[PDB]
């Protein structure tokens, strides 16, 4: 329903990460 904070961090993290 609401991954607006959940993706962020997802999304960010692998943005990141590699």
């Amino acid at each position: 329903r609401a991954l607006r904070r959940l993706a962020r961090k997802i999304a960010h993290a692998v943005k990141k990460y590699g």
